[PDB]
């Protein structure tokens, strides 16, 4: 029942580097990238980057210092993106979790990242029973028509 | 009519960088980054980021030589990703226009190519008239469902 243009983003720490994690509320479907520093001109190419591929409305954050530099509102302000302040889970221990699981199989974080979210997306779910990969696509299409 | 499995990836060269574009044939849609060297690694890392978005089947280059590392190799081979040869256009200019439209919005090349990006994708396609990000979305979930 959720929106589809409602984006959730947060930093979590691993291994003393930053990944940026995104999240497609309404499907569960991530986006994850590993980077050099936690700061305004790292988010707001992230969100550059979001915005160009799916629809993206509105954005959440955990931490809403996250979005005050001007790095930031500048970003949103191009793209037309809003920061959404009432949102009624959790993917950053879950991801932690693959993350963990596959992690002795890549020699660098940011490569485990990324196999993480490949199998984060991938899994069907059923415990009918789409992956969010799946659910992200059917959503959005379904909102245009 | 074209396979929804289906990518194109290159590299081009603007201010003595490197962009990497993978376009979603049957759509337009694309994806691109501004990686640091033109790499058998960054083409690996790419690949993986791509193909946990996307269900990525196979994938062609102009440049064949881009896919004989045995780094790419072991991206496509964990991401269950094959070779293209056979496909029956063209962004690198239609994308390099764009970027040469926004260019002095933006202090940096990588910038300006998000900008690019967002701009290709979510033009109106009439001249019943679609954007690329559109397009993707739907030939994906019908190709679901
Ligand atoms: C540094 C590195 N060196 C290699 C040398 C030879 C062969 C493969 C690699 C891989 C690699 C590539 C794809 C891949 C996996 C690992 C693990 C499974 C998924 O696919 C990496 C990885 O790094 C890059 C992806 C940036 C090249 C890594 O961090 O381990
Ligand atoms: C370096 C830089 N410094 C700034 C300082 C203050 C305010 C904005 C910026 C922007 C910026 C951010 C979003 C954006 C655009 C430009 C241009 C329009 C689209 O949105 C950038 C850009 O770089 C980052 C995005 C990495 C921060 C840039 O290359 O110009």
């Amino acid at each position: 029942d959720c929106s589809p243009g409602i984006w959730q983003l947060d930093c979590t720490h691993l291994e003393g580097k930053v990944i940026l994690v995104a999240v497609h509320v309404a499907s569960g479907y991530i986006e994850a990238e590993v980077i050099p520093a936690e700061t305004g001109q790292e988010t707001a190419y992230f969100l550059l980057k979001l915005a160009g591929r799916w629809p993206v409305k509105t954005v959440h954050t955990d931490n809403g210092s996250n979005f005050t530099s001007t790095t930031v509102k500048a970003a949103c302000w191009w793209a037309g993106i809003k920061q959404e302040f009432g949102i009624p889970e959790s993917m950053n221990k879950e991801l932690k979790k693959i993350i963990g699981q596959v992690r002795d199989q890549a020699e660098t974080l940011k490569t485990a990242v990324q196999m993480a979210v490949f199998i984060h997306n991938k899994k069907r779910k059923g415990g009918g029973g789409y992956s969010a990969g799946e659910r992200i696509v059917d959503i959005i299409a379904t909102d245009i028509q």
